[PDB]
């Protein structure tokens, strides 16, 4: 029962519930095999453990700390400095120094711009052969929202996004035994990226932009001493490397559950009001995740019988906590009408994902736009699924935009 658990077993991130489900009904909270890390399944453990101050986010409460001063030594500043990487003060200060920058309101004025990356992606390979949701659409979206955000052109646009994909997955490289890339170039991704990005800032910080987001933290640490270079450089490489491949999942998988559910999809059609309720319960029903994530704690302690080790690492299972029957009514159902609040796809307590209603946006106007301008667009062969150490990862997303 609290045995088996191969989140990365072929058929598994296409399919991870069947398997997931069984771990839950059965034991409340188990202990990954090969993982030294146990494993919350259940909604109210998993939920509890995130506005838990017992738990830690970071490794100075690992069982290793003297584990992330190695592999990888590039990336050294971002664990230690970035958002995950500071003692929970420190947290909430750039927190609250950021959190207004990504307010909907704020970020509203980015519109334009994603319509706009929006129709030259489709406006340029259709009507030509065949369309790739991923690779022709879904990956050229998320790297332009946040350029515009920090106002980068449209040049270095591939640059970051590789950066972030590689710095996703190089993070995740303590937490889980396979990746999906080779640490040569992922490394050179990294270095290239941090690269790019201290040229950018000696710019801004040369010519200082007015209601700006760059220009804004540029001040906050030489200026009131509230951010620190290293805080701010992790701050911004966090960022894109945390919203590049999610955005990227999220508008894929909406696709793909919009294709799968035609009773869902003649909804969203008759009231386009429900495209942002849709997009909350396709995380709700199929999460972009593999296992979840990670909390290590502090003191011994026994949460729903089991000690762990001060300083061992507990997993919180995303995937199955969003399919609990006690809280989601007929949980194994894709309902664009259902009630989604209790959703956790986007974290809870201090850590909650600031980028949350940026993601909205980019995929509201990523879904209506293809689905209004292609309303007959039926899928081509089965789509095929990665092995990303993070997220059940969607490498090919085929689909004929008007068939005959
Ligand atoms: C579909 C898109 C996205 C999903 C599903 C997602 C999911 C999440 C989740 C679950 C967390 C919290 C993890 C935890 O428990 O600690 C998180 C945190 C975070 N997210 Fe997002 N995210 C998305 C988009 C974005 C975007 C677009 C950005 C930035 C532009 C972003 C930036 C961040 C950052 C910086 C954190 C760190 C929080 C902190 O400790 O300060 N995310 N995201």
């Amino acid at each position: 029962p609290a045995f088996d658990f191969k989140p990365f077993a072929p058929g598994y991130a296409e399919d991870p519930f069947p398997a997931i489900e069984r771990l839950r009904e059965a034991t409340p909270i188990f202990y990954w095999d090969e993982g030294r890390s146990w494993v919350l399944t259940r909604y109210h453990d998993v939920s509890a453990v995130f506005r838990d101050e017992r738990f830690a986010v970071s490794r100075e409460e690992w069982e290793s700390s003297a584990e992330y001063s190695s592999a990888i030594p590039e990336l050294s500043d971002m664990k230690k400095y970035g958002l995950f990487g500071l003692p929970p003060e420190d947290h909430a200060r750039v927190r609250k120094l950021v959190n207004p920058s990504f307010t909907s309101r704020a970020i509203d004025l980015l519109r334009a711009e994603i319509q706009r990356t929006v129709d030259q992606l489709l406006d340029a390979r259709s009507g030509q052969e065949e369309f790739d949701v991923v690779r022709d659409y879904a990956e050229g979206i998320p790297m332009r929202a946040i350029s515009a955000l920090l106002k980068v052109p449209a040049e270095c646009d591939e640059k970051f996004r590789r950066f972030g994909s590689a710095t996703a997955r190089a993070l995740g490289v303590g937490l889980v035994p396979r990746v999906d890339e080779e640490t040569k170039t992922l490394v050179a991704s990294v270095t290239e990226g941090l690269a790019l990005l201290h040229g950018v800032l000696d710019e801004r910080r040369r010519n200082p932009l007015e209601n700006d987001v760059l220009t804004m933290l540029l001040q906050a640490e030489a200026d009131g001493s509230r951010l620190s270079t290293k805080e701010l450089v992790a701050l911004v490489g966090a960022i894109i490397a945390a919203g590049t491949d999610t955005t990227i999942y999220l508008i894929a998988f909406a696709v793909l559950n919009l294709l799968r559910s035609p009773e869902a999809l003649e909804l969203v059609k008759a009231e386009p009001g429900l495209m942002r309720n849709a997009l909350d319960e396709v995380l709700r029903f199929d999460n972009i995740l593999r296992i979840g994530t990670v909390r290590f704690a502090r003191q011994d302690l026994e949460y729903c019988g089991a000690s762990i080790k001060k300083g061992e690492m507990v997993f919180l299972l995303i995937p199955s906590a969003l399919r609990d029957g006690t809280v989601f009514s007929r949980p194994d159902v894709f309902d664009v009408r259902r009630d989604t609040s209790a959703s956790l796809a986007y974290g809870r307590g201090p850590h909650v994902c600031p980028g949350v209603s940026l993601a909205r946006l980019e995929a509201e106007i990523a879904v209506g736009t293809i689905f209004r301008r292609f309303p007959e667009m039926k899928l081509k062969e089965t789509p095929v699924f990665g092995y990303h150490p993070a997220f059940r990862n969607i490498e090919s997303l085929n689909v004929i935009l008007k068939p005959s």
